[PDB]
């Protein structure tokens, strides 16, 4: 029931990533920590700076081992389209995953049931899958990108020094 | 059972309209000709001919008092999007329904469920909300607008002329 | 659930073409285009333009490599009364299945429970059994059979073809 | 579980007879003698000779107060056709039912499940809608009208003289 | 659910037949025609006739190679009695089955489960099992042996000569004349 | 599960007795002691001692108080030719039942469901429809009428001598 | 549906015959003539007769080779007791089974299952196991020694003359 | 689910009690404290000190307003026979509740269910029905009386407060 | 199936605050802003920093509104004890409540079903019940109260004026 | 239904034991006698004295070849600060067997289901993990230590003697 400290359900969803669209599994994510950065919907007016703080922060991320995967119900196609529409998310060099069908937003339980759309929640996995920290928010509030990376050196240290 | 000549299902969802953004239930739809045309998704690769097709007939469309609804599982803020950014889409004047839950479309049992996308269907509806016309196809295959116009000029004579 | 893009049932049904009388199951549309074109009954006072028009296109279809399937919930010994009595049906030299147990017309979800008699639906399908375009009408809206060839050419194009990527005309 | 001795079920069938459609219900049958006329087919390769052969002895049917109600999977449409085709079914000035959803065929236990055609059967009912004769053969074995006719004259003595 | 044109089911039976018992089963109809004739009970005031019938026409059943089974929900002990007691019955030298349990009634959808006898039906059967005509009617509603002996005749026809049946080809357009 | 001291259901036979057809059922074993005797077959070739035994102390039940219900799966049309046919069976001045339906001999849980016969069994009921003995036997076993009669007059003599233990006492 | 020519069903009682305590199945029944005489209780205020009557006709049923089995559902300790503390009980050489389990009665459908006591049922039981007669009675009503002799020996003539009446 | 702090079951048994026979059910528990004292078997070779060390303690525990009930699978007949046949049991003057059906034994879920016999155990009961104490032992684990009547004393105690808090 | 934006469900826990044993329900948390920290055991060699840290930012929340639940699996009893024993704990001025049957650490999704015991959970609750942030980390993984505060004022700014 | 002449079930529990935390299963009662000693909850008003009344007769079960577990719904943490805050709990030297999944509990079915505590229940074990003797009792009534080693004396003496006259 609680989702924290356990394992990542395999999945099988297209993205958009650097001008291309690949095919992304849970056998890409292991033997590298992952980011699963899940938000309602492409094309909102409301607050684009989410993914694009994570984007200032890439570089650090690669150093650091750590792969993102941004999520949403739409189709890796609306993701292109945004990706070339808005400069602030046209800096997103990570994986842009399209999930129309709700499989790997569900594998999280984090769908709004009424609306369709996931929600604003952030998953940190290990390289063996094991989910080491979790981070939901409703809508209109922000996730901030350096509380993220304290967590994800957080949970490397933990994962070197038991 | 085939849903030809049943009543269609209560609905709630976000649309785009002209410039704007309003919500469309079966509410709108009662007194109203209806055609319901499914699709599966916005900024495809594939030439929005099928959707750019019903736009050249909408004059036509509007002079036999018929509301098109075109519905895909997409929001209706890419509707928006796809609206501004492509030629053939500009050319819309009719409400693009957005169904990210896929409501409507499983209520009208058309949804592709390993993808998560509608299949390519219209469905053209009477003003009792009664399915006078059904017509699926599969991806690449494309539906003829002027025969989809010969469809409702039929349905509104045989409503106007019972018996023959 | 749709139809669409699902692979037709096996079925065993007496038909009458173009003088014999033969019996038609799944195994004789392996390989083959097929159209199954279900219509209520026959000796009804509607008119029969819907089977006159495919007949008219028959030669078409035939070098397309598309055979042709009229159904209804009537016998194979009514078809040839009708194909005899009808100047219309007397054009058709495609089968007239009979489904009097309505088990074909099952198959496609196709039954006037009330009535005993099929929709108004015609069926493309493809060599693989697989059904790539339905169409539907209530009574008295027909069906146009230049729409019908249509689809078939589209259907044969994408089976040969990927995914359609659009150029500058659109 | 034998239909004779048992009451003949509901039904509502479309109908041909002379030149016009009717309904038939089994509120129409209650108060007189009736004679259910099942076969397999209109317009078949097979004689209709059973058909004829009780259109000839339908006025002394009339004395008797028997209505015949011949039965069938074919339309009411196909049944006025074949009226028109024949010269035997010409003859028939009774009612000629419609059994396309095999509702009034399956009440009487009936239905060739196997082929969508009610069996070569005739039931003789009296006016309390009791069955009182069965008369089922194959196909080639023919029905006589004359046997028909003894039976009922005999039903008749038996439902006067307790 | 018809049962013409519907193989016999497995049956076991004790029988009286020409001064003695003996057990019937399916396995006894086999290759040969049969008439399962069902009555409702032995020692009844009602008239033996229809049992007498069948009596007069078996050397010319017996002609045509078809067997006839009596049958009944009284025993084959009662059967016996009652072909010394009544001349008419005294006739039979055909097999008197007897069905206590209903098994063999019930085969043939023929008991009335009120009574727990077996209605007044005749059927025809093949070599091969399969019910060729059937014939049921209510009490005092009588069944001649020379309409049963008629179909027998044309079930025989038909089953020798396949495709000899009626054409409505002498009529409509085409004909033969 | 026993039938032992539950009351007896309701029932509707035709029945033979004394050249006369009647119809019994529950309502007429109402406020009488009554036997019923079931047993498998008429005109059978085994000897029908047991219903012979019984007619020959059928006075004695008469002035006890005590009817008598032979029951069996033949109908009463065979009881009545059996009735003149056999010597035995023409002293049977009680009422033979017939149980083509099988409803009473089931409703005593004694149809041999394989032979469509009822069991050779005797139920012994009180006024009050309750049954106070149970004897079944199988083919071959013959049941003694003298035993079935001292089951009855111990089943009167409990009724209306309830509340007795064994007695003791000398000198 | 009737017991009447059916086989009897496993059973493994604890027993008190004759000064000492055994173990009784079905496998000790196999190939005897057995009768289960069903009982209420042990130290009940009516008479014995029932159980003292065919311990009166024992020397008999040795000669038919018949075991007697006496069952209640009390222990077989309580049928110990009775059998030193009753005169007419202190005559049993037969097998008092105690089934305070009620599996073997129940094996006969011979509970009265609200009071937890068997009902006055006799069963006379063939080397092949089969039930050949049933006799029950209800409070009372004494069920004679004699009566279930004659039926044992007429048991006997007909497993050994088939046919002959 | 433990039977503590639980509400007791409705049952209806026959009992021997100082020569007489009475019908004992739930309604007579009503009102006062209780002991189901259960065991295997009556006439057993096993020595009966557990009840005569019950009855022994029974003047006692009358004063104490609470009532003895000796529960097992054989019938109110044979208790009253036990009774007469040895001096131990001969000494006890309160009811011996017979349970040949085992509802009673059942319902306090004591059945030794392949014996047909009850285990050994005891359940003392408060006037509300209500189960305050337990014990159940195995074959020649005898129970103790004295201890029984500490309990019984300390419940009493407890019956009448809320929840306890130590002194120190 | 997501937890966030749903109201919490109704509870009813005992729970030890400033020396008094106390019952606390939902009904006490409606009407005011409440946060949920869960956390696994009392009397553990882990750092207990992450109730401290709370406490040293308490007169910040006290100045918001906001309510401070501690849970854990352990009971009551066991709170009044570790708040007489460690001087971090002995700082705890608000409450801190028991949940041994594990219903109100249920009710939040937040039980290591093989443990017994409450994962490292923190939820900012409205005064409506509505679940507005949620905040969970593996063992070892330790919670900043400053990142708390900021969601929290966060929260309470998009609830004065949405837009 | 009874849980007497039952075989114990298999448990995997954390455990203090001397200023020690270990680990206990029901491989460690096998070949030994065990009692359970069940209890509701640690720092509780309630007076200490059962377990106390267990650590006087602790040297004597000992001799005996007779382990005692001490269980609760509270953490094996929590038995160590409880072992150092109560002078009566210090004397126990037996090992203090933590449940807060609770399995152990439901194993001998002794949970209060709306507390999410132990009932008061002590449980004697014999070698082959079958259950000789039980005893519940409710708040407040105590179970004195005494009469427990008096059964557990008895239940000894009945293994090693094996069916009795008297």
């Amino acid at each position: 029931m609680s989702l924290i400290n356990t394992k990542i359900k395999p999945f099988k969803n297209q993205a958009f990533k650097n001008g291309e669209f690949i095919e992304i599994t849970e056998k890409d994510t292991e033997g590298r920590w992952s980011v699963f950065f899940f938000y309602p919907a492409d094309f909102t007016f409301v607050c684009p700076t989410e993914l694009g703080d994570v984007a200032d922060h890439y570089e650090e991320l690669q150093k650091l081992g750590v792969d993102v995967y941004a999520v949403s119900t739409d189709t890796h196609f609306t993701h292109k389209a945004w990706h070339s529409s808005s400069e602030t998310i046209a800096k997103i060099k990570y994986a842009m995953i399209g999930d129309p069908t709700g499989a790997l937003t569900r594998n999280f339980d984090n769908m709004r049931e009424d609306e369709g759309l996931a929600d604003r929640a952030t998953f940190v996995v290990d390289p063996q899958g094991i989910i080491q920290a979790i981070e939901v928010t409703a809508e209109g509030i922000g996730r901030d990108a350096s509380d993220l990376l304290r967590k994800i050196k957080a949970a490397q240290y933990v994962a070197s020094h038991p």
